[PDB]
């Protein structure tokens, strides 16, 4: 099956879980002053996208995320850790979106929106708190691809801008390397952006997916110890490209700060490019799942705390950053981001307590029974 019942999986227990987090939402929301839906919001999967400074082995001749690694100093941001390598994308989106984390589902299952999504009589996610209309899905490639289609229309997304397989297209395409560039995503981003609507905007990079073809810039060189040619030529074509990406996410920044709505993005690679051996990793191997995420307002930022946390704590991270108001959900959702997510131990009794909160709650909602249907205000603010 796709995910195991908790031993203690019962309507008496659903009920303490929901009137726990009931209360704790309250006394989260004492001193959040925002919410959420006052807030446009983009989630910005960068395919690929990982600081190769972190892979213990190799060596670059130029920093090629300079502006990136700027931004990460400036706000809240860190390290997200990967459930994939060389691929996974989709399986990552899902976590965002839905913020269930796929470690606790059975590990037979190889992708979420294929094996967990159908399922689940009601998915719960970050796009629920905005109008349908300005809902927003963007993907340069195939719409079908990952099942994205049935999983966006099935969550009212309004429109969905892919290369085929939906009405909605991307305008003014251009290539860097050998896919589309995210200088085309990013400027269709902007210009779809209303600033008289809270929007949430869903986008899925393709520029940094493998194969990785560039030529320039010339003086970017790349190498890893006892690397193949083609090793080493793959890392150069991908640090050549993530320069290109470095300088186009700046710009884009730029530009939304000259918006005059409040704007969140929370960017992220969704794991690292398959093109490093496992020696380049060096006795680090930890490194080989781990990517970089920012979450970045167009206002003033704060620098919250959590230089290391899971794709599926995004949202309860930007809630936190935005200072935004939660539902009970999202205040167990808060728990797991502090005190039992993917930088704690797994053996610790606290994360172990607070897990089996978030296992009941995962259950319910994708093969168990729906005993939240009696829970009225669990997933409201
Ligand atoms: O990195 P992977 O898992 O191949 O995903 C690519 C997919 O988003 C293309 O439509
Ligand atoms: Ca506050
Ligand atoms: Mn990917």
């Amino acid at each position: 099956g796709a995910m195991e019942k908790p031993t203690n999986y019962s309507q008496e227990t659903i009920a303490s879980i929901a009137q726990k987090y009931q209360k704790l939402a309250e006394d989260i929301n004492k001193d959040r002053k925002n919410n959420i839906a006052d807030q446009t919001v983009i989630y910005l999967l960068s395919e690929s996208l990982s600081d190769p400074d972190r892979v213990s082995n190799v060596t670059v001749s130029h920093d090629v995320l300079p502006n990136i690694k700027a931004i990460k100093n400036s706000t809240t941001a860190g390290l997200m850790q990967s459930d994939s390598y060389g691929g996974g994308t989709a399986n990552m989106e899902f976590q965002t979106l839905t913020s269930l984390p796929f470690y606790n589902f059975s590990s037979s299952v190889s992708v979420l929106y294929s094996e967990v999504f159908p399922k689940m009589a009601k998915p719960h996610t970050i796009s629920e708190f905005y109008q349908g209309k300005n809902r927003i899905a963007m993907h340069p490639a195939s719409a079908n691809n990952f099942n994205r289609k049935t999983v966006y229309s099935n969550l009212g997304f309004s429109k969905f801008l892919a290369l085929s397989g939906s009405k909605d297209k991307f305008k003014n395409i251009e290539n860097v390397g050998l896919l589309t560039s995210d200088k085309t995503v990013y400027n269709n981003i902007l210009s779809l952006i209303n600033p008289s609507e809270s929007q949430f905007f869903s986008v899925i990079t393709m520029q940094n997916h493998i194969p990785w073809s560039s030529d320039y810039p010339e003086e970017i060189v790349a190498e890893g110890k006892n690397f193949t040619e083609e090793e080493n030529h793959n890392l150069t074509s991908y640090a050549r490209l993530l320069s290109f990406t470095d300088k186009e996410t700046r710009a884009f920044l730029e530009k939304l700060t000259q918006i005059n709505k409040p704007i969140t993005v929370v960017f992220y690679g969704d794991h690292l490019p398959g093109l490093y051996p496992d020696s380049a990793f060096n006795k680090h191997i930890e490194n080989k799942y781990l990517t970089d995420y920012f979450i970045w307002s167009n206002g003033t930022n704060e620098k919250k705390n959590h230089p290391l946390i899971n794709s599926s704590d995004f949202t309860a991270a930007l809630f936190e950053h935005t200072d935004s108001k939660v539902s009970p959900y999202y205040a167990l959702l808060t728990e797991v981001l502090n005190k039992a997510s993917v930088d704690k131990s797994p053996d610790s009794p606290e994360v172990k307590a607070i897990q089996n909160d978030l296992k009941n709650i995962q259950y319910d909602v994708t093969i168990g029974k729906g005993y939240l249907l009696k829970h009225k205000t669990f997933f409201k603010i």
